[PDB]
């Protein structure tokens, strides 16, 4: 719609951090994650580095993270909401066994073309399952149609970020019991540790005030047990009670 | 010398956080952790609080992650090496099903006296084999001991930090071929990211090397894959490839 420039120089947040020093995640990243990186892990990064939306490209540091999550889980079934170049979509197909299944929704295919060369040649593409369309209605008609024994062990929630409570509604019912459901960006920049906060783009505003209402609900959800976490830009880990 | 002994005011470290603030840590502990801690976690931690080696207490929104590792990976035999007041360990064992057990190692019991009282009305005590005792000769001891049906699948370590490498060497034995071993405070309030530190404290200074050449040696080790993550002051997560 008409109105203000929605590009990522528009917007005011894209260097901050919530950790308190830019050497700390260099060390992170250089001692504990780019030795550990994938090599096409490496080249994708690369690239979505110098990409007109590398903001919403997910930390390294967090992918060895959810990789770490998926392996001790040993989830086989998985769906990804926001694939953007497929860093993640990466990181959750090499570490699934060579059955593993993900289902990958994007409403961009532009974008998951430009890492496709890098999940081709790491030899797992089979296991990936690509949708491009909006995913809630993607998400509504699979609770039209999933049986009990094929509901997912993980999903990764990183697309539209004020949508992540309608997503919520039928995840729980989309993933199976024991399941893990992780949102990213939950701490939004340190934005949502305030009431306010001054010289935001109004869709940057618009995240911290879903985010801070998004895990005020999710504290409350009986249907869940969380774990918030500060790494990257935040998450937050999700395991389906009932 | 004879006097008034170890403070935890003698280090120069204790007042330091990771994240880029301490409201952003405040409103994490005070959203997403203190609505989810369990009754008498929140009572062994605010005596814990006014100890005088408080410093070493995990931190609240730590627990909660390490009590979801527990659950997702199903695990039902665990080991913690330093205990403390017993936060982390009542944090284990309420996460561990009903027939969970624990080996607790720890040089001081009267640390775990205090938290006692807390893990008996949570009702998990049965789940408890607390040791008295350094932890190399007690792991020492289990290696000669132990049969393939007795390995552990979680390991929580989180005592002296110049021990961590030599304790290394005996967990990737005791802990089960995709068994989990988490190493705390990896990060040690974000020094490792400096090869020169001033006005440390001389054991403060030894950790900070120690765990400049620790997380350099974890990346390297080829038997596990790791994933170091920017939660509390930093941890460790190890998943034994064979
Ligand atoms: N309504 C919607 N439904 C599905 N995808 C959407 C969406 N709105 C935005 N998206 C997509 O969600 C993506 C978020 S960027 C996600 C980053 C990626 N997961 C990584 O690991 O780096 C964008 O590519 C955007 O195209
Ligand atoms: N060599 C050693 N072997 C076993 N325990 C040791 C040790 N050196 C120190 N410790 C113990 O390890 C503890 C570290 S503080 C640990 C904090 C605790 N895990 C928590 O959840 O908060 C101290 O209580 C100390 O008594
Ligand atoms: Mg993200
Ligand atoms: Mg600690």
């Amino acid at each position: 719609g008409p109105g203000m420039g929605a590009s990522q120089d528009d917007y005011a947040l894209i260097h901050k951090n919530i950790l308190h020093s830019e050497d700390l995640l260099k060390y992170i990243l250089e001692t504990s994650v780019y030795p550990r990186e994938h090599e096409q892990l490496k080249g994708l990064r690369e690239v979505t580095e110098k990409h007109e939306w590398s903001t919403a490209l997910v930390a390294a540091d967090e992918g060895l993270f959810l990789s770490m999550l998926l392996k001790l889980m040993n989830a086989k079934r998985t769906i990804e909401i926001g694939v953007y170049t497929g860093y993640s979509l990466l990181t959750t197909a090499l570490a699934l066994p060579e059955d593993g299944k993900i289902t990958a929704i994007d409403v961009n295919k532009s974008y998951f073309e430009i890492g496709l060369p890098f999940i081709q040649k790491a030899g797992v593409e089979h296991k990936i399952n690509f949708i491009e369309s909006e995913a809630l209605p993607v998400l509504d008609q699979m609770l039209q149609e999933m049986k009990e024994e094929d509901l997912y062990d993980f999903a990764f929630v990183d697309a539209d970020k004020p949508n992540y409570a309608n997503y919520h509604e039928r995840l729980v019912k989309l993933v199976r019991v024991g399941g893990a459901i992780v949102y990213d960006n939950t701490l939004w920049f340190g934005t949502v540790a305030f009431p306010e906060y001054p010289g935001l783009h109004p869709e940057e505003e618009e995240c911290r005030v879903s985010f801070r209402n998004l895990n005020k609900l999710l504290a409350a959800d009986p249907r869940v047990e969380i774990s918030q976490v500060s790494i990257g830009d935040g998450l937050t880990i999700c395991r389906r009670l009932y």
